């Protein structure tokens, strides 16, 4: 199971939010979230159960950024962006996501983790900066 794991065991010690999404589902749903996760976002365990963590994106969100995690994913490639999401009341914060894929003996990827960080206003701005320069 998803706490089996043992970087999500330390992550938990750490009190890290993260998700552990599961690919062999269509559409690659959320199939844990840890309570840090839930407290930033709003949303109850159950309710995040079985979304694609693209629900929290909204309108004010920069689809480059969404864009450069699709392709991440795709390409079979660790991935590291800032991006604006939204709490179930709307109200917005943003989000650095670090997302790996998780794989068997075979190399066939058996699950994604996905940490995030709440970044201020200041820390996004600066991250984005630079990875608009080193481009
Ligand atoms: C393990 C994992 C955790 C994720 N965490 C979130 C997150 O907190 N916020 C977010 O906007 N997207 C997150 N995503 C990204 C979306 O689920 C999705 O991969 C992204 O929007 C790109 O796919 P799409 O272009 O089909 O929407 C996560 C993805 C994975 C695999
Ligand atoms: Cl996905
Ligand atoms: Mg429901
Ligand atoms: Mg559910």
């Amino acid at each position: 199971g998803a706490m089996d794991y043992s970087l999500v065991k330390a992550l938990q010690t750490a009190q890290q939010n993260f998700v552990i999404s599961d690919p062999s589902i269509p559409d690659n749903p959320i199939v844990y979230a840890s309570q840090g996760f839930l407290t930033l976002t709003g949303y109850a365990l159950s309710e995040v159960l079985g979304r694609n963590c693209r629900f929290l994106q909204g309108p004010e969100t920069d689809p480059k950024a969404v864009e450069k995690v699709r392709k991440g994913l795709e390409r079979g490639e660790d991935t590291t962006v800032v991006l604006l999401n939204y709490r179930k009341d709307g109200s917005t914060f943003w989000n650095q996501l670090f997302i790996a894929a998780l794989r068997d003996g075979e190399g066939n990827v058996v699950n994604y983790l996905g940490v995030q960080c709440k970044v201020s206003e200041d820390y996004a701005k600066a991250f984005l900066k630079n990875e608009e320069n080193e481009k």
